[PDB]
RNA sequence: GCGGAUCCGCAC
RNA sequence: GCGGAUCCGCACC
RNA sequence: GCGGAUCCGCACC
RNA sequence: CGCGGAUCCGCAC
């Protein structure tokens, strides 16, 4: 009962102490007084300056605002200069506008460069549109700053918040959108139970409609996907959520999870109890940031799950684990062992030429003709998955990933059986497999 | 060795001598006879009238004529009688047009009712060309005599002779034609070499084109394929075996082949070495004619096939054998086991009314969204390919053939490992396995 | 009987 | 996956 | 200025 | 393969 009581509750949760509110006035304050001493342009942008940031996540952005007859060069190296000369320490990021980031007081600041512009329709940056967001936002996102917080606690909690590639999640914008569409936390769970992978979502025009995709329009640039990297199985998870939701509202989903965590020997069982060939590559992670490797091992995984697919392993899911040191990718398949002999086409009856060549070959047992056409039992070269993808592996680093191919061609280890559960992937595996906790 | 040395000593295996001659002579006079005496028109056809019956396989044919107002019944009646009231000794097993099958001094003898017809169109019966056959073949075949009895022997000899069901390869008739078009064997077999599964072959225009399908024109009727029957796989073999036999000629090539006969222990250990599921469906043979028969056990034959297909037993080949007693059905499949877990497809997450159902049904692991769309892990009822095989034909037996899948409903049992090699199958598991001598 | 085509039913 | 029907083709000569 | 990856499109019948 | 676009990123030469 009393959904109204759990939102209450929930907020508790995702509002920012008035500690941490007062570091960030105090850090604010410093950080203008010393903008204003460089006699320089600028704007507050982002969640803290519209008041909608995390519980925990305190973070103040400043946009330089510079004359666009300026060129790059001129941008970057004024930018810097400010930068470095307001911050107490500081370290620089990004090329194009490169920007700095560092610490006024205790909180984490970045300050950008970016041109003025009157207008929307001359950007030729992301960072150019950033200050457009934050005017479109700003006037119609006060009073529902807590809806907000409450949707990127909900979204959080569950997974599925932050855009970048380890998550392929809803964004911080997005979730501003969203509130300031349907107009609070709730509206935006009661509608988005009936949202498609083809629902569009139009801001500025004030209407939803069909397309080939799940898109939020920017209000601030007509042609551009706010939600263009939120995942379909994040959109069907956060829909399930919100039917759920609906259905029997609870404080646990605002609450993050912590794994099962179960004993080596019950894991030992359920994979006994399933039949299946359970294993995983293990190999050093390359030394690059998290938007470069897990797409990476995305396509590893992808790449090995479709080899294990055509030699007839019939593979369940896959599912991989990135730590400090190593990475994993994990896989179930059906099939722990197929026989040795195979049946490898030939040609037709009426190829002299290629059948004489086919039949040419030593092979323990006779070729034979089936519908029309010569077949031949030969003998397979690896007859579990994990042989299989020791070989796959070797053979084809270069296609799984830049960098993840480059490491797997450096040193793997194909890791099965209760070896494999020593190791530090028993979430991904109880998850992979659907262990009930 | 040499071509003609080789077919001057394949004549003395392949003519019959005067003793059988003399019996075969002895019994039509004796037949003559005993149907001039009843008044009733008859007409000695096939390759006894012709003089082209091979070596060893004496049997006589002859057709009573019957006016075409007769109607079906009394054609069965009085047809019937008359084999009966002329011959020795009679059985009368056919599948569909009626016939007496007896004996006269020691010879074989078939007495076949057929309808007179002024021309070979618009039949009646389905034996009705066969007097037509006759009347285009004595004096075309005159000279040609020897040469059929070649090519009936090599047929023979490599088991693709008869177009009956359990050979499904080249009929007397068709033996005859070929012959007639080509002028001789050698000449049939060196053209047979560029065979292929679109050849035409028109008798009675002299011509050899392209089709739609392995065609060869009766002269007696252009859209009878006197080939009809001739399976792909067999005019593959024809066409393999001439392409062999000029390349290297040999009397073996009409001499039948012995068995390969080996010790159950060196089967179980090529099976163990293969790696696969290899076992038998047996069951007690209905008491019906070949024609009917072969064809069921091809379909139940089949339908296993397809089911371990279905099931992922990953199934290599079939093969069945019919004894007196029992009839088989052997199968080799590279899969001795699958997992107990396999994936149940669900509907897509927009669809929350079957999501719900598909939810709720109880299950030992958790269900998992993939692709936009709901997946769960369930469990199989089997895991062999031969509780799998146990479990379809007890619950699908009427599909396996009329006849067939009604005897499997009585009585059947699965055998593998040690219990099979003792079975009387050996030559037919040699032969789904390549088994080299 | 078996197969092909075409239709009808049931189970998806 | 199965269960009926009809027409045609094929085997039994 | 550039740099990185992943996915898609395009060109090669 | 490469070129281009999209996406999430980084300091790049
Ligand atoms: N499948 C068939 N296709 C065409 N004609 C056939 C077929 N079966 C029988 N006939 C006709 O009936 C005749 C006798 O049939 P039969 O089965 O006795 O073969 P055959 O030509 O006598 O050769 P043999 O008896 O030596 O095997 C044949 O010559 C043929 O004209
Ligand atoms: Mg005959």
């Amino acid at each position: 009962m009393k959904v109204e009581e759990i939102l209450e509750k929930a907020l508790e949760l995702v509002i920012p102490d008035e500690e941490e509110v007062r570091k960030g006035r105090e850090a604010e304050e410093e950080l203008r007084r010393r903008l204003d001493e460089l006699g320089v342009e600028y704007v507050f942008v982002g969640s803290y300056a519209r008041n909608t940031w995390l519980k925990g996540s305190l973070e103040i952005d400043v946009f330089l605002l510079f004359p666009e007859e300026f060129s790059k060069e001129e941008l970057r190296e004024r930018g810097l200069e400010i930068g470095k000369a307001v911050l107490d320490s500081y370290e620089i990021r990004y090329a194009e506008h490169p920007y700095v980031h560092g610490v006024v007081k205790g909180v984490e600041v970045d300050v950008v460069p970016c041109y003025k512009l009157k207008e929307p329709k001359n950007i030729k940056s992301a960072v150019d549109r950033t200050p457009f967001h934050h005017k479109w936002l700003e006037g119609r996102i006060k009073g529902k700053e807590n809806e907000v917080r409450l949707l990127k606690g909900f979204l959080k909690a569950n997974g599925i918040y932050g855009a970048e590639y380890k998550v392929r999640g809803f964004s911080g914008y997005l979730c501003e959108l969203l509130i300031v569409f349907y107009g609070s936390f709730l509206e935006t769970v009661k509608n988005a139970r009936r949202w498609t992978r083809r629902t569009v979502i139009d801001v500025a025009k004030g209407e939803v409609r069909k397309g080939e995709e799940f898109f939020v329009v920017d209000p601030v640039d007509e042609k551009r996907n706010v939600a263009a990297n939120l995942s379909l199985d994040n959109l069907a998870r956060f829909v399930h959520l919100c039917r759920e939701f609906m259905e029997a509202p609870s404080l646990g989903f605002f609450k993050p999870k912590h794994p099962l965590e179960i004993e080596p020997e019950r894991l030992r069982k359920i994979v006994e109890e399933r039949g299946t060939a359970v294993f995983a590559v293990k190999f050093r992670k390359p030394d690059i940031v998290d938007d470069n490797l897990y797409p990476q091992l995305e396509r590893a995984s992808r790449k090995i799950f479709e080899f294990l697919e055509r030699e007839n392993f019939m593979p369940l899911r896959s599912a991989f684990k990135a730590s400090e040191e190593f990475c994993y990718l994990l896989f179930e398949c059906q099939i722990k062992e197929i026989s040795r002999v195979f049946r490898r086409m030939g040609p037709q009856f009426e190829d002299e030429r290629n059948v004489k060549k086919f039949l040419s070959r030593n092979r323990a047992f006779r070729p034979f003709i089936e519908n029309g056409r010569w077949w031949a039992f030969e003998m397979r070269k690896f007859t579990t998955p994990e042989e299989g993808v020791r070989s796959y592996a070797s053979t084809h680093w270069h296609t799984l990933g830049k960098n993840v191919g480059e490491s797997i061609r450096e040193y793997f280890e194909i890791i099965s059986g209760e070896k494999l559960f020593k190791e530090p992937v028993t979430a991904e595996l109880c998850e992979m497999m659907g262990v009930k906790d």
